[PDB]
């Protein structure tokens, strides 16, 4: 819990609307299933699964963003024996949050007022996209934020009477 | 105020505790105190100021920090005869927004729940110096977030009776 | 010349092969297309689309890559009488410096040895959107690198007698 | 080789002069030892000290630069039992590399034009503390680059006869 949140504390990051993370889900996933040729026959164990991925995101950019052939080359860390696998089950995942990610559109439209503003709802994710799709992936949770300002004459010396 | 946020969410940000925010403050003002050579003997207009922190800031590191020489290189871009009361000025704009942000801590130890979870309070600021920077010393508003997380398992279809 | 060079030293950068940077010019280009709605009338002159592609840059993202939608949101930044204008200026420039990148993989090809190994070129660039899309649109000049490496072992104390 | 520079083009990186280098050297440096308590009794095993060193750089921030806070939270996550030891031990390598910084004097300082112009060096490192630290403690070799830039007049058509 407050392992996740100082992760976030520790790197880059950045804020995504509901729509901006479907949005990326579906960019993410089709350019995946471009890389997709034959169909898996065995399917790796959620132990290998977890090696195999390890190594695909340590190939991938930590740019904020991945173009296929980035996803494509990162693909290639995986042992190939297991690549056929790991890319399908890699999709399924992927495919089963995505439709989850609608959901967070209930929890983002309760209203809420911090210092006396309506305070917008938006997912808080890795700026880096290895650390993002990581977190997407794997993690149990997904931060979030909830947003606000103060203005600076608001923090100036009102008195002792406050 | 929106066109605030929308600055925020277009860059990568980063968060930050009021305790390293006024830590940051010590540290900028503190190489800029080292900068000093002459006192001024007029100073700028808040005409003049602002077209002379423009060129300072496009002078600063775009990386997420700024050393002593990062501080002192981008004074340069400053014209020079307006350059001791530029600095002179620059740092007495900090100090005095230095005091203000130990008044964050009232709002930032209001307490909060979000998805059922103590939602911390933190800074929301650019990860660019530069930016940051510009904000903290231009800026009317300083933005922040209260965080929280939705756990995946929350998000997974629970039935059609809500 | 040193003066864009201590602008890349600055802040975060980016390797771009020729063909990579070709990609992201192809890229850039078809996302403005798609937000072509009616052709000018009138035609910017270089003094005026200079200051509407300031609004422009200032309104992307400085995440490392931009949407269309960032591109078209970056678009209504734009004085609106003159966005035809601005937008159609802004493909042709594009598309004629598009051609020229091919040039590059003339220079590209020459091989070279640095520190005893064969040293590539890559295009040198920043890693935030705005920034990338300022420079290639209107600076003069483009920067690279001819990349090599020290081995450690190379750089310990080798003797009086070098 | 080929693997250490598709790293560092998968990632934002940063231009470092060797004294700036030198110095983030010393920063790094004196903020450790700082953290220093008791002295080491038995040390760690190339093995043992290399998985202690992953559990510290992942803690380690992928911001741009590490405050002592910083450095000092990190090395909670090596085991208790094994902290001393990994502390001094984290040290001696940085200072065994802090003076091998050092010859880069020489290479740096031999003459090269690149494109018609003096091609200046520059150390290339990640923009990532926690990716920089782990390749200056870790890695063989350490990535450079020489620097210039093309004119994109001289990238225009010439014509037929070359």
């Amino acid at each position: 819990e407050t392992d996740l949140l100082m992760k976030m504390v520790r790197q880059p990051v950045k804020l995504y609307s509901v729509a901006t993370l479907f949005h990326e889900f579906s960019e993410v996933i089709t350019k995946l299933e471009h890389s997709v040729q034959k169909e898996p026959t065995s399917l790796l164990s959620e132990e290998n699964w977890h090696k195999q991925f390890l190594k695909f995101a340590q190939a991938l950019p930590a740019h904020g963003s991945a173009s296929w052939l980035n996803l494509d080359d990162a693909l290639q860390a995986v042992v190939g024996n297991s690549r056929s696998a790991f890319l399908h089950q890699l999709i399924a995942k992927l495919k089963s949050r995505h439709l989850q990610v609608l959901e967070l559109n209930k929890i983002g439209s309760e209203p809420l007022d911090l210092s006396n503003l309506p305070a917008p709802f938006y997912v808080l994710l890795p700026e880096s996209f290895a650390a993002r799709i990581t977190l997407l992936v794997q993690d149990k949770a997904l931060p979030y934020v909830r947003v606000s300002m103060e203005y600076w004459h608001a923090l100036e010396y009102k008195g002792e009477l406050n």
